RNA sequence: CAGCUUUACAGAUCAAUGGCGGAGGGAGGUCAACAUCAAGAACUGUGGGCGCCUAUAGAACUUAUAACGAACAUGGUUC
């Protein structure tokens, strides 16, 4: 409709500044497909790998702090805990861990994950993890009594990102069947089933400062508020490549990841893409595998570090492109 | 052999003041329920001074070749 078009015209979105990179760190011997960053401090930053390891990186210097070798399979994702000294781990090899960081040794391994298992997300308040696999299947675990305390049934395939708010809509899960789900630990159930992807919502975050979570499948960029559970934006996503990540920063700067490498930002809320950048590799890789597959930013958020598949970390620093929408 | 404090004693006037006072058990069970037993050598309250000082006090148990055991098993997890 015209009504809607020129309102979006009429407005404006805030200059961002641009990205370009600093830090790469070539040490895992594997893809990286997992990274975190420390809620309390931003001295460190952990990478999960098809190494099977996990690294555990200072920032500053960028130099490999020490290895983690806990699992058989690849790691698939990580989070450290801001309420606890934990780092939770999670890989295909059905194991969701708990790293003590007081001794950088495993404790509580968690089981009841049938398969390979994707995603962990802590809860922010609470002392109590979410995972989810290929199992079609978020279960929530007590970490005292380290067992499955309830699960969430809804999903009809594989789910992906499974992140945990503070608020009612305490999972926010992401599947392979294009929903990403809102649910009610304490019912349940599902409060709200966000059906409006086209293809496996195969990344999804959580803003900082706003209550909303950016969701992306195959191209398009949904984000929306969970009050409700309602939309909020489309970004402008249009032709970028399989979307791997979806990390937002603190400044509302939300970063999109692909398959093709090709690191796009957008200003969050607006839904406006105002960067593009060209990937890179080592001269002996491939072109076709060059490709951000794990990434977030510091809680800062100057700093976004990106795992890409060249078996790197790269970490990347700080005029605005011209909107014209459809 | 003097002095004062307490019991055992008559019969008292019984004020005065104390002390034993709402004055009423003891010994024990291979009997329970609860609390609590590894922490700044480490305890608990009380007010007052304003999470901390200063007086009150209380305090059973366990500990310095460090422990509830002058005793010694088995698990689980990583390496």
């Amino acid at each position: 409709i015209v009504n809607r078009y020129e309102k979006l015209l009429s407005q404006r979105p805030e200059w961002h500044a641009p990205w370009k990179l600093s830090r790469v760190i070539n040490g895992h011997l594997g893809w990286v497909r997992c990274v975190a960053i420390d809620p309390v401090d931003n001295e460190w930053f952990i990478t999960g790998s098809n190494d099977t390891t996990m690294k555990v990186w200072d920032l500053a210097t960028g130099k490999l702090k020490t290895t983690l070798a806990g699992h058989v399979m690849t790691v698939r994702d990580v989070a450290v805990s801001d309420r606890h000294p934990y780092l939770f781990s999670v890989s295909e090899d059905k194991t969701v861990k708990c790293w003590d960081l007081e001794k950088n040794q495993i404790i509580r391994d968690y089981y009841g994950h049938l398969s390979g298992v994707r995603t962990v997300s802590i809860h922010p308040t609470l002392d109590l993890i979410a995972t989810a696999g290929r199992d079609s299947v978020i279960k929530l675990w007590d970490m005292r009594t380290r067992i499955p305390v309830i699960t969430l049934v809804g999903h009809k395939g594989p789910i992906n990102q499974v992140q945990c708010t503070p608020v009612d809509p305490q999972v926010v899960s992401s599947s392979t069947d294009a929903t990403v789900r809102l649910w009610d630990v304490v019912a349940g159930k599902t409060m709200k089933v966000l059906t409006h992807h086209k293809r496996s919502v195969r990344a999804t975050a959580l803003h900082p400062k706003e209550f909303s979570v950016a969701s992306a499948c195959t191209d398009d960029i949904r984000s929306w508020g969970l009050a409700e559970g309602s939309l909020l934006t489309n970004f402008e996503s249009e032709k970028t490549g399989i979307i791997n990540t979806l990390s937002i920063n603190q400044d509302d700067v939300l970063f999109a990841g692909g398959d093709n490498g090709v690191l796009s930002f957008y200003d969050y809320k607006s839904g406006h893409k105002y960067q593009s950048l060209a990937t890179r590799e080592m001269v002996g890789s491939l072109e076709g595998e060059r490709s951000v597959l794990c990434s977030t930013f510091d809680k800062t958020g100057l700093r976004l570090i990106t795992g890409e598949a060249d078996k790197s970390i790269k970490i990347w620093k700080q005029p605005g492109l011209a909107w014209n929408p459809n």
